[PDB]
């Protein structure tokens, strides 16, 4: 009935071997292709089964988390669309993976300031104001979800799930920024600005840092963090397999169709910004660009065409709509893989409360 | 203050750590250990104490692994508690125990299709058959111990052994009804543990030779893997911790100790693994008595020895303080343990107060 496609397991910068995605799916209906080498490594190439309409849902990944845990880690962009695809032809999908947490830690210094019995960072902000001596804990940003074709030779891009920015050390408040999404492929896919920390990478540009992630066509690798933080004690928090900016003592950026911007400083209350996500004009927007992952991204593939009511209202308090809004309430109430499963409910109430403040509300 | 903390070294699954990665865990610390490559020594820590004086050593064993479900409790692993007098230049071997392998989250989808309730082939098996061989796996694996033992004229000899937990079963939805046990006599012969379809744990010093059972320390102390019909279809690996774990199957394999704990013969989504059996010799004195409380993998913690979330402590504070003649037990442990000292281990400590309450001790 329904293809997932998944991380396979993988978890970091790279993404999945054939032998991962081979694994992954050993017993299911699904069958990919995943690249050996090149650019293309770690993307599962899969096959279409008919010449029907299908309705792609892109899930981008969640950026980390920082060294405390008085913040939410920033969410993963989900993107639907419903598109035509012709029988025999090869959908490129590279599902995101998950920005890194600065905690836990296999570092015992480190996990000291996790649970709170190391306190130098939090004594440099008190002497000098500012931390640049015991840099890191800064989450990685997250990686964001590419679901593409080729076009001879030349790849171009069908959905874009960005891919949510790695949170800082010292974060406090919660994310007030709304979601970005791009219709057109006039405006170019560039990749994120990088400061301290590293910066998403976009769909197509020239990855010249370390920290900074790289684009889809370089590869879409998760940044590494900064020297800062490697010498001084090895507090690795890289991005991930998307364009997943690793963090320094900021939160590294997100991945997406343009990256997330990260702090241009070493600021351990800035986080790592959220991706531009991005939808083809060769297909149609079902439901606008909405925050609802709490770890790796994943694709949905699917044909085209009482009491869990009060449930839902429980977690999410009195969300504020407007009549323009009610269309893109029905479609993800009742149709979306969220809103249905219950499991998934937890997603379902999240993807609401975004729908309220949305733009197009 | 100074405190020495043996952890896991990032190490995972039947097999311990490698020397890389516990000068990676201890990097900057003023700890540094010897880890072995290759014997039975493999995964060990060897530690030089650095002064002539009376430690107390706290080992922790390692939780089991989750059921068929992925909201289900472990089982928690046991904590010993001893002093010790020791001399400057004694090389102390430590093995941290690593827990069991959860059934659930696993990347198959499948078996992921099971952890999230919306499959139930498992649930037909019992309709179909009386006995369950096909539809293997879904236990959880057998938490490994952690042994602290030195070395005299190439014999070992053991000093503090916390049993780790075994791992918890698909359909656990009653719990046990059995306390923790402690050995303090060497007298006793540490052997393995009864292993079924699910292997058990792994004692001191054994003669194991089946593959899904765990292993015993003079051998190496390796967990055990997992049954191999569990591997015929869909491949649910549950493999037991490295200090003695046994693999799960379906029932959810045994942890080690001193003795290895004990396994089901039948294949029963009910039935839990028995976890092992925790040691204390009896050249130190014993702190405080046996408590299962760790959530992930075991630790050990030595240090010179000397001489919004609060309440949900204090239902135990209560009733502990004037009630039973171990009054003193839980001062000790509320006022020296780092599970009840430091503020973000406060889920431990409710661990242990509560397992203080329950044990046939007081």
């Amino acid at each position: 009935v329904h293809w997932l496609f998944t991380t396979c397991g993988a978890s970091g910068p790279h993404g999945p071997t054939q032998a991962q995605c081979n694994n992954a799916y050993q017993n299911s209906n699904l069958s990919v292709e995943v690249g050996s080498e090149g650019p293309l490594k770690g993307i599962q190439i899969w096959k279409v089964p008919a010449t029907d309409t299908y309705s792609i849902s892109g899930y981008g990944a969640a950026g980390g988390k920082g060294g405390k845990n008085t913040m939410m880690r920033s969410h993963g962009v989900s993107v639907l669309g419903i598109f035509n695809l012709e029988k025999d032809d090869m959908l490129y999908i590279l599902v995101g993976q998950q920005g890194e947490d600065a905690c836990p830690s296999t570092n015992q210094l480190i996990q000291k300031v996790c649970i709170g019995e190391n306190n130098v960072i939090e004594e440099e902000i008190r002497v000098n104001r500012s931390v640049h001596e015991w840099a890191g804990g800064g989450g990685g940003g997250g990686g964001a979800t590419y679901v593409f074709k080729m076009k001879d030779g030349v790849p171009v891009p069908l959905i874009i799930a960005a891919g949510g920015g790695g949170r800082a050390y010292g974060a406090k408040t919660d994310t007030f920024h709304p979601e970005r999404l791009e219709n057109n492929s006039s405006v170019l896919g560039l990749n994120g600005n990088s400061g301290a920390a590293g910066g998403g990478g976009g769909w197509n540009d020239n990855t010249s840092l370390l920290w900074a992630g790289k684009s889809l066509q370089e590869g879409a690798t998760g940044g590494h963090s900064c020297p800062q933080a490697m010498k001084k004690w090895g507090w690795e928090t890289r991005g991930g397999f998307g364009g997943g900016g690793g963090g320094c003592s900021s939160g590294g950026g997100g991945g997406g169709y343009i990256g997330g911007n990260a702090a241009s400083n070493n600021d351990p209350e800035m986080d790592g910004e959220d991706g531009v996500s991005f939808i083809s004009p060769l297909g149609i927007l079902y439901t606008p660009a909405l925050k609802v992952m709490e770890g790796h991204g994943e694709v949905n593939i699917k044909h085209y065409l009482r009491m869990k009511d009060k449930f839902l209202k429980h977690l999410t308090g009195p969300l504020y709509f407007s009549p323009k809004c009610s269309k893109h309430f029905h479609r993800l109430y009742h149709n979306t893989r969220d809103c249905t499963i219950p499991a998934y409910y937890k997603r379902c109430a999240r993807l609401l409360t975004r729908l309220a403040v949305s733009p197009v509300c």
